[PDB]
């Protein structure tokens, strides 16, 4: 059977979203460079160590769907420089983004999560993203374009006794859902850097943990359109921090109006026909 | 032919919802009292007077849409105190809204928006609200749950010379839109204070103005589910005066996190786990 599509982010960043259009995934190599890999893991490392389980009794929000080892952090731009500054102004990421979401106009981070599975961790069941966050795409029309894409960044290598993350080819565009089996699914073998892109319609899941030793790292971005409301906010991230960051980075944020793909579009997140940044007179690549 | 449906607020309450589903529209008698009808106008007055042409040169998202002559002012909580109060704490809106969205989850304020029309205003073209900021929702199954549906409440007398807001019956099940005429509509008449409440489907449009001399005003409230983003930001309302409202009045003003009505429901804009009030420790119906 078919192996998912290795692109490079360098050369063949136009046949990204085209190739995910028809496979439904692809893996981009180097889509983030070893140094940005480094200071990402550097910067988060204490969070993931302090974060609970996902579905702690302390939480008003608590995520029963993870396995009790797995520990997920978000709102990574107070966290990290090397997120708010370099992966939120990826241009390959934002090349394949305008590509994928054009039909609808601007998009946003709807989450970014570093995630890290603990040694013997299973697999996880085959899914599509967002069934437990946004009930209204279900209701999409089969042929609708993707509304969301997520980028599965490998921040540890993938392997397949460490739990590589699964992904059936071609299920993007299923309706019967009865083939839907482990023997159907290749594999993401990828190294720190490299990433796996999928949409909303996917399906797949993460592997199981088989080694007993190793513990596997991921940075999950998932862009959505701007008409989506976002799983994570952004809305306690101190105003120092978000006026060091690009206007465009502000905006993945949640912290700028957003436009339609509608000839007359009247935007959203709006102030009397005034963008939220002319407002606030929010400011923008402030060194803090 | 049928006009539109008639609905007590006060002895009907349960009956609303399941006629707008049917009809695709119904008037809401009594919607707000006229006390809170007058101190709303009076509030929002000086801020209708003093707002720009819809499409003003010097606005960062101008309406290219609204007719040149229309007023449209949102982000009204900070503005009135009744808008605040006594309409977002609404228990006919509330118990209407969760009859309509039950199916998806939590809900919010998508516009409140108070709008005047001049003199001489035309009749809008007919229509189907959100395809100016939400493209996505024409991607949506025929028969979907209506993700959004708008309290269209008369803060002046709503007459058939004067503009009346026209509804075509049962065009929310529309898929062949050829039938679509000014002939096939009914009338909203209505006192103020009575609200016409529609879907997102529902086809209709403000009437012509005719007399030449009467000013039609509206106060307009978009409700949609939690999941969509609203056409307008209260991110710049100040602190103290989203601390005098209710938790319920907070959450619809998008400070506070969302669920949806996934059975494991992991959330919308969560920090971490944790809602927006509890990691800002947002305080509600503190006197300002
Ligand atoms: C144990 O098996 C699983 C675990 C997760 C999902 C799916 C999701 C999801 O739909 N959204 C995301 C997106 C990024 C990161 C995490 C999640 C997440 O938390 N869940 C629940 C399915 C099955
Ligand atoms: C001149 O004819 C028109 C004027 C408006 C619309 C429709 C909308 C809309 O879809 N959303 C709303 C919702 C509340 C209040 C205003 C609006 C608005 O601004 N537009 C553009 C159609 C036709
Ligand atoms: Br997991
Ligand atoms: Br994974
Ligand atoms: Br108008
Ligand atoms: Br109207
Ligand atoms: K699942
Ligand atoms: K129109
Ligand atoms: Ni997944
Ligand atoms: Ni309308």
């Amino acid at each position: 059977k078919s192996q998912i599509p290795r692109l490079s982010a360098i050369n063949d960043l136009h046949k990204i979203w085209p190739t995910v259009e028809e496979h439904g995934a692809a893996i981009i190599e180097s889509f983030l460079s070893l140094d940005i890999v480094r200071r990402l893991n550097e910067e988060v490392d204490p969070f993931v160590k302090i974060e609970p389980i996902p579905a702690a009794k302390t939480k008003d929000h608590p995520n029963h769907v993870l396995s009790t080892t797995t520990r997920l952090v978000n709102v990574l731009a107070p966290i990290s420089k090397a997120y708010r500054e370099d992966v939120l102004n990826s241009k390959v990421l934002h090349r394949i983004c305008s590509d994928a979401f054009h039909v609808y106009g601007d998009y946003w981070v709807l989450m970014g999560a570093v995630m890290e599975l603990a040694p013997s961790n299973p697999a996880q069941p085959l899914h599509r993203d967002m069934r437990f966050s946004h009930p209204i795409v279900e209701y999409l029309k089969p042929d609708a374009p993707a509304t969301s894409i997520n980028f599965l960044v490998a921040l540890s290598p993938f392997t397949a006794e460490n739990g590589a993350t699964h992904v059936i080819l071609g299920s993007h565009k299923w309706q019967n859902l009865s083939n839907v089996s482990m023997d159907a699914t290749v594999r993401a073998l990828m190294n720190p850097g490299d990433a796996l892109l999928i949409t909303d319609s996917t399906i797949h899941c993460g592997g199981a943990e088989t080694t007993g030793t190793e513990t596997r790292r991921l940075l999950t971005i998932t862009m959505g359109i701007s008409q989506l409301t976002p799983l994570e906010s952004n809305l306690a991230v101190p105003r120092p921090v978000i006026e060091s960051l690009t206007p465009l980075a502000q905006r993945l944020l949640g912290w700028a109006s957003q436009r339609s793909a509608a000839p007359r579009d009247i935007g959203l997140l709006t102030i009397r026909g005034n963008s939220i940044e002319k407002t606030m007179n929010l400011k923008a690549e402030q060194p803090l």
